[PDB]
C-alpha cells in the first residue's frame, strides 16, 4: 500500500565560527564570509576550502590542522565561518571540536559542553580528536 | 515537504498460460501459479519453481532465455499456470517473456512487445541479447 513519510542541523562553535549540515550551507551559505565543506561527497558551490573527508575514519591532525589555520589567517575581527558536512552529526562536528582544542586549549569534553554535543562520534574520530 | 511511496504490483499477459510480474504481484498472487519463474539475483520468490541469478542492465545469455522457454514448454501440461517476475517488473522479466515468446511462437521481437504492450527500449545490451 502506498506510504506518506518525511526522513536543519546548526551550532554556534565560537564568536566567529558555525557549524551545519549541507542543507543548512545550501540555504544560508551567503550569510557567511567562508564556507567549509569538510565531506568528500558534499561540497559547497562556493566552498573557500574543501577536505575531501570520508566519514567515520581516523582524521589525521594536518586535516584538523589546515582548518583550524584557515579560521585564525582569516579572522579579521569581521568575518563569519561555516564548517559543514553531509547529516552534521560527525565529521564537521569533529573538525569543529579540534579547532576549538587548538585555538582555546580546551578539553574535547569542554568543547562537545560549548557545542551542546551530548553524544559519542565514531570510536575512530573520537581517537582522532586526541592529537 | 512530504514524499510518497507508492504500491508496485504490476502484472502483463504474456500467453495463453504465463503472465509477468513484479516481485510485489509475484509475493501476494504468487499461490494463483503453478510455477513461479524468479529471473532477478536479488528477488527470488520463496517458492520459485525456477530461480536464475540474473544481474540487471546486463546482456543476457541465450543459454538462460532458451532454459526459462525449455521450463515452461516441459511443464506445459494445459493445466498450470505460469509467471515470471523480476524486482520492479520492467527489464529482466519483459525480456525474459519476450524471449520466450519469440523462441515458442517464431515472432519478431517488436510483435513479442506489441502483444505485451511494452513501448520503451530495455538496456542497450539486453535489446542486443533479443536478437537471438
Ligand atoms: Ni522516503
Ligand atoms: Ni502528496
Amino acid at each position: 500500500t502506498m506510504i506518506t513519510h518525511h526522513h536543519s542541523i546548526v551550532r554556534r562553535v565560537d564568536d566567529i565560527v558555525w557549524q551545519s549540515d549541507y542543507e543548512y550551507a545550501i540555504k544560508h551559505g551567503n550569510e557567511y564570509d567562508y564556507v567549509i565543506s569538510v565531506a568528500k561527497e558534499c561540497k559547497h558551490p562556493r566552498a573557500s576550502l574543501w577536505i575531501p573527508q570520508d566519514d567515520n575514519v581516523y582524521i589525521p591532525a594536518d586535516r584538523y590542522v589546515t582548518v583550524y589555520n584557515f579560521i585564525k589567517q582569516h579572522d579579521n575581527g569581521k568575518s563569519k565561518f561555516l564548517i559543514h558536512c553531509c547529516a552534521g552529526m560527525s565529521r564537521s562536528v569533529a573538525y569543529s571540536i579540534a579547532y576549538l582544542v587548538l585555538r582555546y586549549g580546551i578539553t574535547v569534553s569542554e568543547a562537545k559542553r560549548r557545542m551542546g554535543i551530548n553524544y559519542m562520534l565514531h570510536p575512530d574520530i573520537e581517537k582522532s580528536l586526541v592529537m
